[PDB]
């Protein structure tokens, strides 16, 4: 089990025989200026802190990521990786008024777009040629290309210096393990800008990025040097055939990762619109507690109670998880959060007229369940993610964070709570239906 570099004879066969979709632009291809301002808008958003670790799961374990995050991209837009949902810090794109920001940041955001733009104009000629290649549509490549967001990340790792052993290859230190980027278009490709500040194998003192054919240790892997503004680029399957690490070396590094984020249910247009579809079934006068129903038609239900458990736990517990952090960096949110945070009350509105229903005098029994048939699963759901969410925030790393990132468990109330009109705990209710549901016949 072995790694190539540079320093290897096979190095540049291997790359073009077994990576060939792995590009490397070197820190020359890039203006100076551009350097410069990048440079200045990474230590920008450093000093002020909007850099920050986050509380991500994997198989089942909360762990705090080694790298400091934050997400910049299109207003509205979100990632989902590590099943942590990042929110974007806003960049001014096209028809944008953002209003967000503390200067200095705001120009941080407009640079990195304005790296955005350069790294994709570079993505769509290194396509070009690799299409050329292939030659021996243009709206596909032009999508593959279209980066709606970058992932920041900053790693020092004299501070962090708890890093795990690359186990294949004999890599060394790891910042990031061997894994594929979740929730990307597909074959899109992935453009990263690396800025490092200043024997057998790799070497220690120096960042790279490794790459490893999917299921193989037998096959070398790569381990790619980056120094000062190197950038490298993940083409078309790249990132699902192969899987790739970050190899970390002994100074400080920062880098820009630019993706096309497929943000088809991942936009706050997407979920107000699904909403909107919600509320649809409510009598929509005026807004008070009496809610009433329009429709109690089980498909209508089932969807009702599906986007409620779409609002709540793909949108609101995800962005109180993270504390409420980046409020540091920008407001752009936290309306939109308030507003879906009202909506989703008004859907424990509808929850409630439900189940109201479903004890009404005169309904027949067929009627009743279809309708608890209809709702059960999402109730189900909505307890159990309930459970694991709470667990989630109250894990003992989660109580060891600043105050400024402490994981708010949010939407919650007690049961002294006369403001809501359901428990937050359905367990008895959930109960309650399913033992209807069972009724002897
Ligand atoms: O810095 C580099 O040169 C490489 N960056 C990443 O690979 C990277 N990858 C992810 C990432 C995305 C989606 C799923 C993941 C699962 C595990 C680890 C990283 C993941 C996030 C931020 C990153 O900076
Ligand atoms: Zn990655």
């Amino acid at each position: 089990g072995s790694h190539m570099t540079p320093k290897d004879d096979e190095f540049y066969q291997q790359w073009q025989l077994k990576y060939p979709k792995l590009i490397l632009r070197e820190a020359s291809s890039v203006s100076e200026e551009l350097h410069k301002e990048v440079q200045e808008a990474f230590l920008t958003l450093h000093k002020h802190g909007c850099l920050f670790r986050d509380l991500v799961r994997i198989q089942g374990k909360d762990l705090l990521t080694p790298v400091s995050r934050i997400l910049i991209g299109n207003p509205g837009c979100t990632y989902k990786y590590l099943n942590t949902r990042l929110f974007t810090v806003p960049w001014p794109v096209k028809g944008s008024n953002i209003k967000h920001t503390e200067a200095e940041i705001a120009a941080a955001c407009e640079t990195f777009l304005k790296l955005n733009d350069y790294l994709q104009i570079e993505t769509i000629q290194a396509l070009e040629e690799l299409a050329a290649k292939e030659k021996a549509d243009e709206v596909d490549i032009k999508s593959r290309a279209a980066y709606n967001v970058t992932l920041l990340n900053f790693m020092d790792p004299q501070k962090m210096p708890y890093l795990k052993e690359e186990p294949y290859f004999g890599m060394g230190k790891m910042a990031v393990s061997w894994h594929h980027d979740e929730n990307l278009v597909d074959r899109s490709a992935v453009a990263v800008y690396s800025y490092s500040c200043e024997l057998e194998g790799r070497d220690p003192d120096i960042w790279h990025v490794g790459f490893k054919i999917s299921w193989d240790i037998e096959t070398p892997g790569l381990a790619i040097p980056l120094h000062q503004g190197d950038c490298y680029f993940m083409l078309d399957d790249l990132n699902a055939t192969h899987q790739h690490c970050v190899l970390a070396g002994s100074q400080p590094r920062f880098s820009s990762t630019h993706r096309v984020a497929e943000c088809s249910t991942g936009t706050l247009d997407y979920i107000l619109q699904r909403c909107q579809l919600a509320l649809q079934n409510v009598c929509d006068d005026v807004d008070n507690d009496d809610v009433s129903l329009k429709s109690f038609e089980p498909a209508v239900l089932k969807q009702g109670e599906e986007i409620h458990n779409e609002v709540e736990f793909e949108w609101l517990r995800q962005f109180w998880f993270q504390g409420n952090r980046y409020r540091k960096c920008t407001d752009w949110w936290c309306q939109p959060m308030a507003q879906l945070e009202a909506l989703w009350k008004k859907m424990e509105g509808v929850t409630n007229a439900v189940l109201h229903e479903v004890k009404r005098e005169g309904l027949p029994v067929e009627q009743r369940n279809e309708i608890l048939t209809a709702i059960l699963a999402s109730l189900t759901a909505r307890q159990n993610l309930r459970r694991e969410w709470h667990a989630r925030c109250q894990s003992r790393i989660a109580r060891t964070l600043p105050a400024d990132q402490k994981p708010e468990c949010r939407p919650y109330w007690e049961k002294d709570d006369a403001s809501m009109p359901l428990p937050f705990d359905l367990t008895d209710i959930v109960s309650e239906l399913r033992g209807q549901l069972l009724e002897a016949k």
